[PDB]
This record gives structure tokens, C-alpha cells and sequence, in this order.
């Protein structure tokens, strides 16, 4: 009975689906954009605005004053300008910033000559800071709690970021079906097992009533029950399953770790009779009798329609946050160099009264 499914034929794609299931209720740090540069050119800008005239800071509304509410700079530059009005309305702001600036108490010419020598200084640095405000705003949806809620999708079928947990209403898509081998079918029209739960059932579970494979993931699993018949108590023995796995990811969660995983998931399916299929098939389907398979049927997937694995919930959910994580990890790297030059061209500002004066 070598060709039946025997304990631990599916040891190897379980240590896999362990590392999968271990993305569940994950508490991760995300990679920070670096918006310290934000703060260094509202300095700038508020420099800039108590260093102007009268007239101009007159004009500081919701938009800007008529004649100009179409001029593009300045619909553009409105909230920022307001907003460096409004902080320079603090106590005592004001007089800070223009002792940092070297311009207490400075002369009126002086003070002009200062605001001029910033015109070429912010124009340098608008673009940076317009590129840091960019990217904070294309990666504000990669958060550890996004990321978490999508992983609990994939790994219980469970839209939440913490106390996600086994039921089979979430983890088979619609509940399980009639029978263990409609239930643990991936793909076709009647997908079910959409979940790395579900997954794991599929290729781990003991079926009631004999025949079974019980201990197909490993020889140290304690099935103190049974998946009942088709699947109708698989909650008890996933229980059982899951417990001896403990796959921790690398901290902070990456997206080369993610994909390495998918990668992993995708080299271990195998293609027999126009289907896929994970864990030991041998004959009928996947079943949870011994000889006929403990396994996902990945009905009518094929190498050359493997893209289609890609849309199983499950591997759509991981492929999403990995890509996800891949644009923040590349933004929150150059975000630490746009933050560094703001805070730089701040120092510059804060120096252009010492030449002028000298
Ligand atoms: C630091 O703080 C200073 C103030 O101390 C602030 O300066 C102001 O910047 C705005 C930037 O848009 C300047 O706006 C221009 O204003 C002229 C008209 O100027 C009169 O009106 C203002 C209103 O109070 C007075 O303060 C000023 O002294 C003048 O009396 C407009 O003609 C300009 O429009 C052209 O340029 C815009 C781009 O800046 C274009 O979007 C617009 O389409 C216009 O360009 C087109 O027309 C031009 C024909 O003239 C042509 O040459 C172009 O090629 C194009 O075809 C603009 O609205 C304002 O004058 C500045 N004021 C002072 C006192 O300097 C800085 O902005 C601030 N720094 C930063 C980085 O925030
Ligand atoms: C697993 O159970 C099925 C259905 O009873 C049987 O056909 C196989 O021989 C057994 O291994």
C-alpha cells in the first residue's frame, strides 16, 4: 500500500502550509515612510510667510482671493500656505522660527533679502517634498492592520485583524459541500477549499468511518476525533492538525518571504489528468480515503493555465499584500533620503541670513 496515502506521505507539504497558516493573526511592523522631511518644509514655508509683507499676509479662507482662485500655483499652494499661516498663529511660533533663521529683530532690508535668497531653495525643494507627499499617500493603505485583515482572509476566510479561528462557514467558501470530494476542489466553478484552512483539512484530515489517512501531515499529530463524515466536524480535527505547527515569519513580514511562500506552494503541485492537485492523489478524488487521496483538487488547472492559481482567494490575498509591501519597502527607502534633504534644505534656510548680513 506504498501508492495509498500512509502517515507522514504528506509531511513535506504540510511543513509549507505551516508556514502559510502562520500568517494568521499577524502582528507585524510595516516599512515607515519617513515623513519627518513633511514637517522640515512647513518650517521652510512658514519662514517664508513670516518674512513677507503685509499685503501678502493679508491675504490669509478656503480658496484663494478673487483673480487668482484659477491661477494653478496658487490652487496648488493654497492649503499649504494656510497651513503655514495658521501654525505661525501659534504662541511664541513665530518668534522661533525666525530665531532658528538667525533673523531676530532683523532689519527690513535684511529681512527681504532673506526671503528672496529661499526663492530658489523652496523651488528645489517643492518637488521633493511633493514626491514624499506622493508616496505617503500611494502606500496609506499598507498598514499592519490591512495586511493582517488580508492575511486572515487567506488563512480563515475571516475579513478581521486579530481573533481570526476555524469554522468552516469561512474557510470553505460557502460552507463545505455535500461531499469531502466537491469540498476539497479549488479553482473550478464550485471552488471551495479557498483558504490555506481549508487547504490544510484538505490534505491533513481523518475522515470518520475508516479507511482513513490519518497522520498524513506527521506522526506527531494527536486526532483525538475525526473530520466526521465529508467534512461535516472538520473544525475538531484542524484543532488537532494545527497545533503541532508553529512557523513563525521573519519580522518585519517582506514581500520576498511571501512570495518565496507562493513559489514554494506553486513547485509542489502536480499536474495528472488535465487537473492539479496538493498532497498525495492516487485515484477517484481527493477524498480523505486512503486510496484515493488526501490532497486539493485544483480541477482543470494545468501548467499552462497556472495563472489561474493566482486567483484562488487564498493566493489572490498573499499576492496582494506582497505586492503591496514590495511598493512600500522601495517608497519607504527613498522616503528616508527625501526626508533627509528636507531637513537639510530647513538648515540651508536657517543659514542664508548669515551671508546676507555678512
Ligand atoms: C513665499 O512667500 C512669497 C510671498 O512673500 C510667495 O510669493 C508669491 O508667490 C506667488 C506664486 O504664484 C506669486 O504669484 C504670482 O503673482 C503674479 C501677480 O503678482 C501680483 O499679485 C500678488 C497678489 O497679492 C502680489 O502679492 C504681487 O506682489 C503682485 O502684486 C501673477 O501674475 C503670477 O501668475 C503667473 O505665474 C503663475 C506661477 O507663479 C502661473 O500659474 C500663472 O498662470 C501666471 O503665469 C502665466 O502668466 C505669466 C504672465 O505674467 C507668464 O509669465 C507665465 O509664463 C504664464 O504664462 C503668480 O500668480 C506672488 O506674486 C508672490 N508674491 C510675492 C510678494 O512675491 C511665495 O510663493 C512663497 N513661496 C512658496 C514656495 O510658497
Ligand atoms: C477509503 O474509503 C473509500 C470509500 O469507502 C474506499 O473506496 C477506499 O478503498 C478507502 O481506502
Amino acid at each position: 500500500a506504498a501508492d495509498d496515502v500512509n502517515p507522514d506521505d504528506n509531511k513535506e507539504d504540510f511543513a509549507v502550509l505551516c508556514a502559510l497558516a502562520a500568517l494568521a493573526n499577524l502582528q507585524t511592523t510595516v516599512p515607515s515612510i519617513d515623513t519627518s522631511g513633511l514637517a522640515a518644509y512647513d518650517n521652510l514655508q512658514q519662514l517664508n510667510l513670516s518674512l513677507s509683507s503685509k499685503e501678502w499676509k493679508s491675504l490669509f479662507p478656503k480658496q484663494p482671493p478673487e483673480g487668482f482662485q484659477s491661477d494653478p500655483t496658487w490652487r496648488k499652494q493654497w492649503p499649504i500656505w494656510v497651513t503655514a499661516a495658521a501654525a505661525l498663529k501659534a504662541e511664541n511660533k513665530e518668534a522661533a522660527v525666525l530665531a532658528r533663521a538667525g533673523l531676530t529683530n532683523a532689519p527690513e532690508e535684511l529681512r527681504n533679502r532673506a526671503r528672496l535668497a529661499l526663492i530658489p531653495l523652496l523651488a528645489q525643494a517643492e518637488q521633493i517634498r511633493d514626491r514624499l507627499s506622493e508616496i505617503q499617500k500611494q502606500n496609506e493603505d499598507t498598514t499592519p492592520t490591512a495586511i493582517a485583515k488580508a492575511l486572515n482572509k487567506a488563512v480563515y476566510g475571516q475579513d478581521k485583524e486579530t481573533g481570526a479561528v476555524y469554522n468552516s462557514a469561512d474557510c470553505f467558501s460557502g460552507n463545505v459541500a455535500d461531499s469531502t470530494q466537491n469540498s476539497c476542489k479549488a479553482g473550478n466553478q464550485a471552488s471551495k477549499a479557498t483558504t490555506v484552512a481549508a487547504t490544510i483539512v484538505c490534505v491533513c484530515h481523518k475522515k470518520n468511518g475508516g479507511n482513513d489517512a490519518a497522520n498524513a501531515c506527521g506522526r506527531l499529530i494527536n486526532h483525538q476525533s475525526d473530520a466526521g463524515a465529508n467534512l461535516a466536524t472538520a473544525s475538531s480535527d484542524f484543532g488537532d492538525i494545527i497545533a503541532t505547527c508553529a512557523a513563525r515569519p521573519p519580522k518585519p513580514l517582506t514581500a520576498a518571504y511571501l512570495d518565496s511562500a507562493l513559489a514554494a506552494v506553486s513547485a509542489r503541485i502536480r499536474f495528472k489528468n488535465g487537473n492539479g492537485y496538493l498532497g498525495k492523489f492516487k485515484a477517484t478524488g481527493c477524498t480523505g480515503s486512503a486510496a484515493e487521496g488526501l490532497c486539493v483538487e485544483y480541477t482543470a488547472l494545468t501548467a499552462a493555465t497556472m495563472q489561474n492559481f493566482y486567483k484562488i482567494p487564498w493566493v489572490k490575498e498573499i499576492s496582494n499584500v506582497a505586492e503591496a509591501l514590495k511598493r512600500t519597502e522601495k517608497d519607504a527607502a527613498e522616503s528616508t533620503l527625501l526626508s533627509t534633504t528636507l531637513k537639510a534644505s530647513e538648515n540651508q534656510g536657517n543659514s542664508v541670513a548669515q551671508k546676507l548680513i555678512k
